[PDB]
């Protein structure tokens, strides 16, 4: 199946030359760019008028989650490639959320839409299983939590609050109307960014 082959070549490509996709993997810039890429996806959903709140969280285990209250990534199985439209978005190259997926040792996807909660787990960009319904809900949105591969990233491996805060504040400025929360579980620090 062409599609599976393609996807794995893409993932492999990104892990072999991460500099070409995420930036420097020693100085922290690439590592923080992982967060910004995921956030940019949530910003699109806000720009489209479906997302009002985005929540960025620094977890104690040095992963980062991004939650929006948008529509939820479509979950219906694409006829054309045999898996959830969400998995296509998470894995197909073109920088795209697939790059962050490729360079994460684990990624967790939680989608709320059409009354159902769906969940999928990825490792180094590869799904452990197809997207599956775990429950019901009245809410909508997309939550992506990722744990960056320490095979890829060295030296600066811990997320730095201030670096995330500066960029998220910039993004709220550029995208007037979007409301962004940043919360650090390591010490309870939090901020709310919202402009005009
Ligand atoms: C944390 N959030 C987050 C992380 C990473 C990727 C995405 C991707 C989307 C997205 O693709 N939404 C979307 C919604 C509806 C439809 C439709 O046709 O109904 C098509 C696309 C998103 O909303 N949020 C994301």
């Amino acid at each position: 199946d062409s599609s599976s082959i393609k996807v794995l070549k893409g993932l492999d490509a990104v892990r072999k030359r991460p500099g070409m996709y995420i930036g420097d993997t020693d100085d922290g810039t690439g590592l923080h760019h992982m967060v910004f890429e995921v956030v940019d996806n949530a910003i699109d959903e806000a720009l489209a008028g479906h997302c009002k709140e985005i929540i960025v969280t620094i977890h104690a285990d040095n992963s980062v989650s991004v939650q929006d209250d948008g529509r939820g990534i479509p979950t219906g199985i694409h006829p054309e490639e045999g898996v959830s439209a969400a998995e296509v978005i998470m894995t197909v190259l073109h920088v795209g959320v697939s790059v962050v997926n490729a360079l994460s040792q684990k990624l967790e996807l939680v989608i709320q839409r059409e009354g159902k909660i769906h969940r999928q787990i990825y490792e180094h960009g590869v799904p452990q299983a197809p997207l599956a319904v775990t429950g019901e809900t009245e809410k909508t949105g997309t939550m992506v939590r990722f744990w960056p591969s320490l095979e890829t990233f060295t030296n600066v491996t811990e997320f730095e609050y201030e670096i995330l805060a500066k960029r998220l504040r910039e993004l709220s400025f550029l995208n007037s109307g979007v409301s962004i929360r940043l919360r650090d579980k390591r010490d309870g620090k939090e901020d709310h960014f919202h402009y005009e």
